[PDB]
């Protein structure tokens, strides 16, 4: 009965959006895919078009959520970083001691909104310098990094690991293992 | 300048749809996401809603394609299996000696349409018995199986491998390696 908010902006990495949504739903998490710009379909980085479940404005009224998830994609992460609405959502989640999960370029939105300073984080290798501007975080090359309530990961190829880490954090290791087996992961 | 047709039906596994589309586009392949039922948005197995690029009817007029891709998801694969339009597309592709790629439950649509009999194939473990009804194929537990122009794979967790195998088949090993590195695969 845990709840996840996935914030979907134009230019989001569609694999990094869909893998966590799908895996979290397999884990019995109630996931809301919320469109940053509104209710309209979102054109992702490789032109996959995804229809959000709700606008972010409407989804926020239905919170709070057990996790807020930020997909990557450079242009998607920049749109998340420039959003006052995302700022408020992340600050409130941080304030209530709720989990925040971000992947690839996604964690650079944490920097933009001054979230989780002092945490160990990872990002896509190409996003490291952006994330580390100012030295506000300590960098990690782990495929998934979790420092308390800040959970980060590196890229499309770590999305399953990222998603299962979220499942483990919310629903426990046993559920994560049960969800993992039918995926045919290596 | 290679071209891929991805046939998207209600109940398709969204990870198995999006990963190949995204990875193939990273490889410079022109991908058409074609809606089986028409141009309308498609509700995937875990409720991700994807807007196709075109209807299958319209996409067929723009062929032929260097690969026809069948995602899995049990209900999606069943819809592919029951479609006369898919039958014609697969038979024509087989007739012109073009590549057909299917993942998870996806290969059971090959059985339904009598495509590639005598090939070595793999499927999701839970789809093995369906696929092997009649003994028309030889079963494999390889994560990706390629027997000439029939390329198969096992599940969401083999989707990157499946996608990169398609890229290698169309654009060569060097391009596949170049596309792979920024994904941060294990």
């Amino acid at each position: 009965s845990k709840r996840a908010l996935v914030i979907l902006a134009k230019g989001a990495e569609e694999m990094e959006t869909v893998i966590p949504v799908d895996v979290m739903r397999r884990a019995g998490i109630k996931v809301t895919v919320a469109g940053l710009a509104g209710k309209d379909p979102v054109q992702c980085s490789r032109d996959v078009v995804i229809c959000p479940d709700a606008s972010l404005e409407d989804a926020k009224k239905e919170g709070p959520y057990d996790v807020v998830v930020l997909p990557g994609g450079n242009l998607g992460a920049q749109n998340l970083s420039e959003s006052a609405a995302v700022k408020e959502i992340l600050k409130e989640q941080e304030n209530r001691k709720g989990l925040i999960a971000a992947i690839c370029a996604g964690p650079t939105a944490l920097l933009a909104h001054e979230i989780g300073f002092g945490s160990k984080v990872t990002t896509h290798p190409l996003a490291k310098d952006k994330m580390m501007n100012g030295g506000h975080y300590t960098y990690s090359e782990n495929r998934v990094e979790k420092d308390g309530l800040i959970l980060t990961s590196r890229g499309p190829g770590t999305s399953f690991e990222f998603a299962l880490a979220i499942v483990e954090a919310l629903n426990g290791k046993e559920v994560a293992a049960q969800v993992k087996a039918p995926l045919v992961l290596k």
